[PDB]
RNA sequence: GUGGGAUUGUGAAGGGAUCUCGCAGGUAUCGUGAGGGAAGUAUGGGGUAGUACGAGAGGAACUCCCAUGCCGUGCCUCUAGUUUCUGGGGUU
């Protein structure tokens, strides 16, 4: 689909990174990390906190990094994430590391590497990073 | 009428009068429903369709499917949390 909306595409996963937290970078745009501004498609409730979960679209910035990076508000999917969700065939997942990957508003994704599996409910809503990802678990 | 009690404060025994109360319900189920409360609410995707309209740039919507947010009422098969079963083990 390539789209910010995700919700009516994807099934309910377990929220995991609030407003605020900070992952790895698994492209090779010479961003180490990414900083959690905000979320696309939360609507707001009084005092929670907006939070993604994998295949989100998130606001973002960088940390440590290139110099021509930081400073800015970015793009980022949320690939790899560490709070276990559960799969409709009765499977309970979860990863080592939460990781992102730096993309464009349309989708479109900067570099051209990714360290690291990839989960299917990423892959199934952005398909560059599916062609890009080394392994889709 | 019947059965119980009791009369005003100064000793005991008998009678009389008067007054008040009781004289039919108890126990156990299944239901009715006047009146009162009152709740569900939003977004996206597929398809329609690169269609209608328009010189062109551009660019919709309903029946019908599939998901999600908030709210509400529960539940403990799975996953996670909690241990004064101090359960088993280890260690100063
Ligand atoms: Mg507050
Ligand atoms: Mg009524
Ligand atoms: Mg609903
Ligand atoms: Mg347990
Ligand atoms: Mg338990
Ligand atoms: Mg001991």
């Amino acid at each position: 689909k390539d789209q910010a909306n995700v919700k009516g595409c994807r099934f309910r996963v377990s929220v995991a990174l609030p407003v605020g937290a900070v992952v790895n970078c698994a492209d090779n745009t010479g961003a180490k990390n990414l900083y959690v501004i905000s979320v696309k498609g939360y609507h707001g409730r009084l005092n929670r906190l907006p939070s993604a979960a994998l295949g989100d679209m998130v606001m973002c910035s960088v940390k440590k990094g290139k110099p021509e990076l930081r400073k800015k508000v970015l793009n980022a999917v949320i690939i790899r994430q560490r709070k276990s969700w559960r799969r409709k065939d009765g499977t309970v997942i979860y990863f080592e590391d939460n990781a992102g990957v730096i993309v464009n508003p349309k989708g479109e994704m900067k570099g051209s590497g990714i360290a690291g599996p990839v989960a299917k409910e990423s892959a199934d809503l952005w398909p560059k990073i599916s062609t890009h990802a080394p392994a889709i678990v």
